[PDB]
C-alpha cells in the first residue's frame, strides 16, 4: 500500500449513496513544507483561499493546521439577502434569512462521522458582529461605515491539512452532491480526483527563499478617538454600572493605516509576535471572485467550539502582565487569583456562557469546570475556565454559535444591555470587530475565533479596531491606552510587514 | 535594530578578550523552512554536516532543531591516537588519549554563561560503545568488524538554530581563538561574519519540492544469529543471572542490508514512522573530507544531559505496548506499575544512575525523582525515573558522560560483570551500537542520546544492530523477536526510504 | 496564668458595654472525658440538653462536639403563632411570624467577631419540613399527624465545647442583655460565673462505668405502605416526570416502632454503627420545662452552613455501595463517575443550589467547586460538590436557611413542583423529616444538617422517616426497598440500643 | 450475636495446634472512656503497665492506642546477660547475647496472620542508645551514670485496644504456648477468659473525675553544660565536619530535676502542649515486680516500622517554626525547600536509611518515596521522606530494627564515626536518648519510636536529655539553646504538671 493511495472509486460510489459530501483524500510526505510555504503552493494568496493555524497560550504549534485551496464559491448576504457569490446549482438554498439559508445548506451537506483531520472541508468564513441585529432587537444609531455583509462563509471543497506530528499533507476534495441522486457518481469521483492531481502538483513546485529580515518601525494612524473623548465614553458607561445598568460593557474604536503590504506578510509577523490560538488569513472573494477584502488576525479566544455533540466555551477575564521575570511571574498570579473583583468579573461571564448554552443543550448537561484558573499568554496571564454543554436534540452547530454570540468578553453582562450601552458610545458599526472567523465542517463540527487582534485590509487601508473591559472602577486614560496598545500590535507588524527584505539587502 | 542584526565588530572585540570562542550570530525569519528544508539548503547532504531534531514522547516536536553547515575539522582517533581529521593550528591538542585530548579542547574552548539557543557550538559526534574499553578492563574476545574509532566529534562551528516557535533561524558563525592571544581579532570577525553570509545566502536559494509518497516493502536483510543461537545465548544469560552473576544483562546482535538509498530519506522515513526525544543525522567525515560512512538514529533515551552545573539521567525500564485502545492503554499502565518485577529492574537500573553520577557530583545532591512513573511512546509505555546529581568541584561534563558511560539500559546490572557476559556471548564488537550520539557545547552543557534505533551506513551497507535485556525469567524464543523487530523498525525504513518518489510518478 | 482562668469582671464590662450577649469562659482540662461521659455529666438527659457531634465522610471525628447543659427557654411556634416556652423578658420577641420574631432574636443577641470555639452559644434546634408552608403556597392534602411546631429553638446560653484534639473543654456562660442598657452589669457577671461554677462541678463529679455489649436484633415495625402501595407512588411520580412536571422528586413514608429505651441508648448505637458528619441528640421540652420528645439522628448532609459572610451548601447526589472490596471499590468509582444520567442528577442539584443562594447572595459570589467528585462514607459513596456564595448586604444567616430551605436532595428538581407532588403522593405531613437540626450563633454563623436518619422519639413511641429519589427510570421495588433499608438502619439502632447491657449479665 | 462475644473455646484450639501464642479477644463498647481513663481502669499506675497515642503531625489522633494491663514478665539484661523479671517457664530463652535471646523469643511465638487490632500482643519496651555498643565497636570515654540495661521488653500479653472511631474496646488476652505441646489447651482457655474477665470488671468500675486546670511555672533544673562548654563542644564538632571527619553529627545533653509527680501527670500535660506521633507512658519494673522507673515521652520520629514485610523508615531533617501566621508560615515553607544546605542534609539522611535497610532488604526492593516534603507539627515544620523495602528472605522486624539502630537524625552521617565523635563529647552514657520506644508484636510487625522528648522518671528524679544536629556553618550558642529549648519542653510539663488540680482549689 501506498501513503499518496487515493481513496477508491468503489469506496467513492458506496460514500456517495449515503451523503451529499463525499471526501476524497489523499496523504503525501511534505516535510519540507509549513503551513505557510504549503499555503504559497496550494493558494498564492487568490481570492477565497485561506489558512488558519494555532499556537495554544502563544506556546507550542499545535498538530493541524488547515489552507483553503481556492473556494469558487461563498454563501453571503447583499440588501439583506442571502446570495451565493460565483456559481452554485439550483438546489442550493438562496435568498431571504442567511442564517435559514446557511442552516439548510449544512443540514444538505452533512457526511459521516472515518480517520479524517479535524477540519476536511465545510464552510469557512465570517459573521460580523452586526450579525446580533437579526438576533436581538438594537438601536441604529452608529453608522455604518465599512458596509461588510453579515456574514461570509467559503464553500471550501478543497482542503489541505497540515500535520506538523506527521510531517504529511492530508489532501481532501470534497464531491458536493447537492442534488442528492444517483446521477454523475462516475463524474463527480474524476472531478475530485483532479482537484487532488491539481493540488499535488502545485505542491510539486519549487519555491524561492522567503528567509527575511524586518524591523519595527511606529506606524502612523488614524484613530476615531482622542483620550478625552474615549476617557469620557468610558466615565459613562462607569457611571451606567454604578447605577445597575448592566455589570460590564465592553466599548472600542477603530484606528486604521494606508498600507499596500501584503495580507500574508502581516499574518507573517503576527505569527512571529503574537502568536496565538486562533491565527487566520483569509482572502475574501467579491461577485467578480477577485479579492474584495483580506482578514488577518491573531485571536486569543474561541466564541464556541462543537465537537461530537458538545457545545464548548472558554471565558477569558482577569489580567496581568507576565512577570519580568520568574518570581514577579508567580507574585503576579498570587495576585490575580486574590483579586475579589476580576473573579466576580470572570464569574459573571462564566454564568453569561452557561446561560447562552442553556439555550441549545439539554437540561442537566451544562457544567462549568476547570473554574477560574490562570492561563499564560506571550506577553499577559488570564484567569478562564471552560463550559461546556450537549447539544439539545435537533440543535446544531450553528445553534451553538447564534446561541452564543456575541462573545461576553467583547460585548458585557448583561448582554444586551451591553450591546445597547456601546450602540450608544460607539461611532460606527462593529463590521467584523466582536464578531468571529472560524468554519463549520461537515461532518458537524465547528470552530470560531473571537474576531480581535485583526486587520481588515481593503483597497490601500487597513482597520484595526479595539476596546476593553469597562467595570466600575476602571479609569478613562487607562481604558483608552491599554485598548490603543491592543490595536498597535496589529499596527506596529503592518508597519514592521512593510520593512520585509532579504537580509543584507 | 533590524531582525538580523549581526553581532557588531565592537562586541566581537571584548568577547574575544574574555574567551578563546567568540559566537558571531545572525538571526533570520525563516518561516517556509522546516528543519530538513533548511538542512538541505545549509548543509546539503554534505560530509561532517548533521541535523538534531527532537520529539518528546514521540510526541509534539521540541522548540529546537540544530544543524550543522560543514565542519572541515573533527577530533578522533586512529592506530590508539587522538588525531585531527582537516586542519587545525599548533596549540590544538593532538595525539596520545583521545579522551584527554577531548579533555583540553574542551578547557580551551569554553565560552560565556546571554541570549543563545541550546546548541550554539561545540564538539558534535559519537563515542563507539568500545571506548569503555579505555575505562574498564574487559576480555577481547569479540572480533572487531566495522573498526570505527572510539571517538570522532566534529568541531562544529558553523551552526544553524530552528527554533519552531517562533519560526525563525538563528544562525552562529563562532570564532575559535586556539592561541588566546590578541593577534587577528579583527581578522577573526570578518572571517566569522563570511560564514554567517554564507550560511545566510544559502537560506536565499530556491529549492524544488519533496513532496512525496513510498510505501512499506518488508526488507531482505542479514541477521548475525539464528533464532536458536540467539534463545540459547538468552538462556545462557538467564542461567548467569539465576546464579547471581549478575541482575540484567542487555545482549544483542547484528543485522545488515546492502543499499544505495541516501541517508536523508531515511532519516525522513524514521521522523515519520518513530519520531523520537533524539533524532540525529550525522555525515561523518574521512581524513580525506569526504563521507567515510553516515549515521541516522532515533533513539528513545539520553545517557545524560548537563545543564547548567547539573547532569541529570531518565532510566528507562519496563515496557507495554500502548493501547489498543483507550481502556486497554489504561489496564496496561496498572499493570506495568503493579509489576513487582519491572519494578525491580527499574530500581536497579535507578540505582546504577545514582552511583554513577556520584563518582563526579557533590556528595548529598545526587536525587531521585518523578520515580518509576509512566511515559507513553508511538507504540509503547515505559517506567521512567529522573536522576539529577551537582557536578563536583572541578568536575566537567565529559566526566558526566563518562562516569555514566554506558547506559545500563544498553549493559546491565552490575554494570562490568554485564559487559563482560555480553563480551562472552556477543560475535562482535558493538561498535556504535550502545554507544552515544550528542554534543558538548562550549558553554559547558551536553547533551548524549544512546545509540540505538540506529543505522550506520557504509559503502552500500546499512548496519542496525538491537537487543533487549535479559532477567532471571526471560525467554529465549521472546527476546529474539523483540530484538529483531527493534532492528526491523530500521530496516523497515531503509526499505520505504528506497520506495520514495514523487506521487503519482 | 491559669489553664481555668475565667473572663475578669474587668474585661466583661467592657464587652457588656459593646453587645447585648457576652460570653464568660473558662477551660478546662478534661482528658478523662468523652463527648458523651461530659453530656452525662454536664446534662444529664435533661428537657433542653444537646449533644452534636460529627464524623467527616463517618471517618475520622472532628475536632468539636458541643452540649448544651439546659436551656431554660425556647422560642416555638403554638397555634401558629412565636412563643417562648420557659420564661423571658419583655424585650424578648413573641407573638406573630415565628421567623421575624428569630430573625429579630438573632438581630438583637449578636455578638463580637476572639479565641472562642465554633458554637459557643445561640439558637439551637429545629426547623419541620413544614415550616415550608411559610415560604410557598402549597396544597394541604396530608394529614399532620405528628403535629410538631414548624420551629423550636433552645436560647443556648450554657455550652460545653468538647475539643478533642487538646483533650480539653470549653465552657461557655453567656450573659444575655435583652433590653441592651446598662442596668446588672455586675449582676450578670457573676450570674455567668455561677453558671460556669455550676457546669465546673457537675465535671467533678465521679461517674460509673457504661462498657457495654448489645445485639442487633431485627426491629418489629409498623410502615404506612406496602410494596405496592409504594412501588405505585413510584410509578405515579416517574410517569410525572416523564411528561415534563419535574426532573426529580423525593418521596418517602414513615415508619414506628414503640419502645422506652433512653434516646442516649439510641444515639450511642447510631454513632458505632453510622457515624456521619452530623449527629445530633437533642431533648426537646415542653412548656411545663419536661421533655416533650427527643430527636436522634446521624445525618449525611448539612442543608447549609453560614461561617464569616459566606453561606455554603453541599449537594450529594448519585450512590455506589461501598466496595467488598478493595478492587472492587474502584470499579465502582469509576462506574459512578461515568453514569451519565447521575452526573445529570446530581448537576440539577448542584444548580438549584446556585439558584437557592443567588436569592441572598451578591451577584458574581456564587460559585461551585470540588464539582461533582466522589466521597465514600462507611457503607456507601456519593457524587458531591460544594456551592458557595457571599451573603448579599444586609442579608442574615437565616436568610440563607430559608433561602435554601428545604434541601432539593429532600424534596426534588424543579423544587415547588416536587413539593406538590409530595403533597399529592403522602399520606401524612413530614413534620421533622426533610426539615433541619442546627444551630444559629450569635457570632452570626451557622449549621444545619438535614433531618434524615433521625428518629422522634414521643411517649413511648418511635417514629422513623426515610424515603429516596424518584427519577425517569427509578423501579417502584427497588426504591421501596431502598427507603425501608434507610429506615431500618434506625429501627435497627433501636432494637439494639434495647439490648445494652454490661458485658456478661 | 453479641457485640462481646468471646473467643470460642472450640475455635481456640484450632489455632492453638496452629501456634504457640493464641489470642482470646472480646470487644466492648467503651464510649465514655478515653485513652488515658481506660488506662487508669486497667492498669492504674501499675508496674509493667503501659499506654502508647498517636497525633499524626500533632494534629488528629490516629484511630487505635494500646494499653498493657499488667505484664507479670519481661525480658532485660543483667551483668551483659539476658535474664527475665518474673517467672517464666523452662523453654523461654534466658543467659547469654539479649538479642539473640529476643530472636528466638520471637521466633517462638510467632501468631497468625484475621481482624486483630495493629497491636494486640507482643515484646513492648525499649533498647537503650548503647545497645548499639553490641554492632559497632565504639570508645569507652563516657561514664555509663544511668545504668539501664541495653533492653528491656515485657511480655504483654495482657492488651486493651481502644478504637477512637469506632468508641470501642477490643481486649485481647494472649495464650502464650511456650513448650509447644498439645497439654493444658483447655486449661489455657479458661485462663485467657478469666483475665479477659479481670480487664472486663476493671472496665466495669466507676471513676473519679480528673476534671483539671494547670499553670505553666519555669522548672528550676541542673544542666551538664554551660552554654559556653556546650558552644565550643560544637565547634570543635564542626572543625571535624570542615576537615571531612562526617558530614553531620548529633551532640546533646542530660538536663534534670528532681520531682515526684507522678508520671501519668506528665504525660497529662505533654499530650496537651505537644502531641506527636508516638505518645507513650510506660513503668518498667524491677525483680521485685515494684516500678523502677517510669518513661514519659512524645516523640516526633518512628526508627523503623515494619508491617507485612516490609520495612519502612521516615528520616526528618530541616526546620523551620509554623508561620505566626498564614503568610508567613508559606514563606517559611517556600523558603526550607529553597534551603540547598538542609536539603543536602536531608538527602544524606535519606541515603543513610537506603543503605541501613539494604543491609536486610532484598536487592531492588528499597526505593525512597515522597521525597523531601514538608510536614507541619505543631510549633514547627521539617522537610521529611519515606525509605521503604522488602525484608529479605528470612530476615526478621529484629533485624530490620537493628539494621537501623540508631536513627541517623540522633547520631549522624557517617553513623559511626557520628557515634564516635558523640562518644568523645559527651559526658555521660546516653541511656534511653536516642534509643527507641516500641514493640515487636506477635504478628510479625514493629514500630519504634526515637526515645527522644522523653522524661525518665527514677527516685524522685526525673531526666531530660536533649540535642540537634550539627553541620559545616552550626553556630555553638545557637545549637546550644536550640537543644536547651527541646530539653524545656519536656522540663516545663513537669513542673506544670506539678500544678495540676481540681478548677477552684
Ligand atoms: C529504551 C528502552 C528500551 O529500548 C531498548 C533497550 C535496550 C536495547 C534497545 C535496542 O534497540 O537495541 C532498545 O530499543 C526497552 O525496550 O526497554
Amino acid at each position: 500500500a501506498d501513503l499518496a493511495a487515493t481513496t477508491s472509486r468503489e469506496d467513492f460510489r458506496l460514500l456517495a449513496a449515503e451523503h451529499r459530501v463525499v471526501p476524497v483524500t489523499r496523504k503525501v510526505l511534505a516535510d519540507s513544507e509549513t503551513p505557510l510555504s504549503a499555503y504559497r503552493k496550494l493558494a498564492a494568496n487568490r481570492p477565497g483561499t485561506f489558512l488558519l493555524e494555532s499556537a495554544e497560550n502563544g506556546r507550542s504549534w499545535s498538530r493541524w493546521s488547515f489552507i483553503g485551496a481556492g473556494a469558487p464559491t461563498a454563501l453571503t448576504v447583499r440588501e439583506g439577502q442571502a446570495v451565493w457569490l460565483g456559481a452554485v446549482p439550483k438546489d442550493a438554498p438562496t435568498g431571504g434569512d442567511p442564517l435559514r439559508a446557511l442552516q439548510v445548506t449544512l443540514e444538505l451537506l452533512a457526511t459521516a462521522d472515518p480517520g479524517l483531520p479535524p477540519l476536511s472541508g465545510g464552510m469557512v468564513g465570517f459573521f460580523a458582529y452586526d450579525m446580533v441585529r437579526r438576533l436581538e432587537r438594537l438601536p441604529e444609531r452608529a453608522v455604518d461605515d465599512l458596509c461588510l455583509p453579515d456574514m461570509l462563509l467559503l464553500l471550501a471543497t478543497d482542503v489541505a491539512a497540515v500535520d506538523h506530528h506527521e510531517g504529511t499533507i492530508t489532501l481532501i476534495a470534497n464531491a458536493v452532491n447537492w442534488n442528492g441522486t444517483d446521477e454523475r457518481v462516475d463524474w463527480a469521483y474524476d472531478d475530485a480526483v483532479a482537484r487532488l492531481d491539481v493540488m499535488t502538483a502545485a505542491l510539486g513546485q519549487p519555491l524561492p527563499s522567503t528567509v527575511a529580515t524586518f524591523s519595527r518601525p511606529e506606524p502612523r494612524h488614524r484613530a476615531q478617538r482622542t483620550v478625552e473623548e474615549y476617557g469620557a465614553i468610558v466615565e459613562y458607561l462607569v457611571d451606567q454600572i454604578a447605577a445597575g445598568e448592566a455589570f460590564q460593557v465592553v466599548p472600542s474604536q477603530r484606528f486604521e493605516m494606508d498600507t499596500d503590504v501584503d495580507p500574508i506578510d502581516v499574518y507573517r509577523i503576527l505569527r512571529v509576535t503574537n502568536p496565538s490560538p486562533y491565527m487566520y488569513l483569509l482572502q475574501v472573494p467579491n461577485s467578480d471572485g477577485a479579492v474584495d477584502f483580506s482578514i488577518v488576525g491573531s485571536s486569543p479566544e474561541a466564541l464556541v467550539t462543537v465537537h461530537e455533540g458538545w457545545a464548548t466555551t472558554h471565558p477569558i477575564a482577569g489580567t496581568r502582565w507576565r512577570g519580568r521575570t520568574d518570581d514577579e511571574d508567580v507574585l503576579l498570579e498570587k495576585e490575580l487569583l486574590a483579586d475579589d473583583k476580576e473573579r466576580a468579573e470572570h464569574l459573571m461571564l462564566v454564568d453569561l456562557g452557561r446561560n447562552d448554552l442553556g439555550r441549545v443543550c439539554t437540561p442537566g448537561t451544562v457544567r462549568v469546570e476547570d473554574y477560574s484558573h490562570i492561563e499564560r499568554y506571550s506577553h499577559v496571564m488570564h484567569l478562564v475556565s471552560t463550559v461546556t454543554g450537549k447539544l439539545g436534540e435537533g440543535r446544531t452547530a450553528l445553534d451553538a454559535v447564534t446561541a452564543c454570540f456575541p462573545a461576553g468578553t467583547l460585548s458585557g453582562a448583561p448582554k444586551v444591555r451591553a450591546m445597547e450601552l456601546i450602540e450608544e458610545v460607539e461611532k460606527t458599526r462593529r463590521g467584523l470587530y466582536g464578531g468571529v472567523v472560524g468554519y463549520l465542517d461537515f461532518a458537524g463540527n465547528a470552530d470560531f475565533a473571537i474576531a480581535i487582534r485583526t486587520a481588515l485590509m481593503r483597497n490601500g487601508t487597513a482597520y484595526v479596531q479595539a476596546g476593553g473591559g469597562v467595570v466600575a472602577d476602571s479609569n478613562g486614560s487607562y481604558e483608552y491606552n491599554e485598548a490603543r496598545n491592543k490595536a498597535r500590535a496589529v499596527l506596529n507588524a503592518i508597519a514592521a510587514a512593510e520593512t520585509l527584505a532579504a537580509p543584507g539587502a
